[PDB]
């Protein structure tokens, strides 16, 4: 199931999630949601839970990028102002 959420980054200053870098023989395993931190924008919603895979984060899709590159850009987006559109694969 594909879930697209929009988090309010006004009353929040962070996402509050751990990004798991799954790396198999090749390397392309995908980034999954690990631990959720209370007080974060993600914890304020609830649709996202430990195990969800991050596909697209605000237009950019990391489904065809390396685990490192994926979180690299992710952090850059979270380190900015504005509503964050998270597209997770459940």
């Amino acid at each position: 199931n594909i879930i697209t959420v929009t988090l309010n980054m006004e009353r929040h200053h962070f996402l509050g999630i751990s990004i798991v870098g799954q790396s198999n023989d090749r390397g392309d395993g995908g980034i999954y949601i690990g631990s959720i931190m209370k007080g974060g924008a993600v914890a304020a919603d609830g649709r996202i839970e430990p195990g969800d895979m991050l596909l697209q984060v605000n237009d950019v899709n990391f489904e065809n990028m390396s685990n490192d590159d994926a979180v690299r850009v992710l952090r850059e987006i979270v380190s900015q102002t504005g509503p964050i559109s998270l597209t997770v694969a459940k």
